[PDB]
């Protein structure tokens, strides 16, 4: 959920998360479910993806709430 610290083993049960939510995301837009849920799992998709530190396809600088630190559970 958030756990951790450079466990090489974590990072791939997180990179798991990416996979299956990208997977069940790609899944979803195809199998016109709820474009409200299809979004919601996506900013899912966005969440963990900032966990891991993604690469930097380019600036952007788009601010963020006061450090608003959305977690699960």
């Amino acid at each position: 959920g958030s756990s951790g610290s450079s466990g090489m083993a974590e990072r791939a049960a997180l990179e798991e998360l990416v996979k299956l939510q990208g997977e069940r995301v790609r899944g979803l837009k195809q199998q016109k479910a709820s474009a409200e849920l299809i979004e919601e799992e996506v900013a899912k998709l966005l969440k963990l993806k900032a966990q891991l530190g993604p690469d930097e396809s380019k600036q952007k600088f788009v601010l963020k709430t006061p450090k608003s630190g959305p977690s699960s559970g």
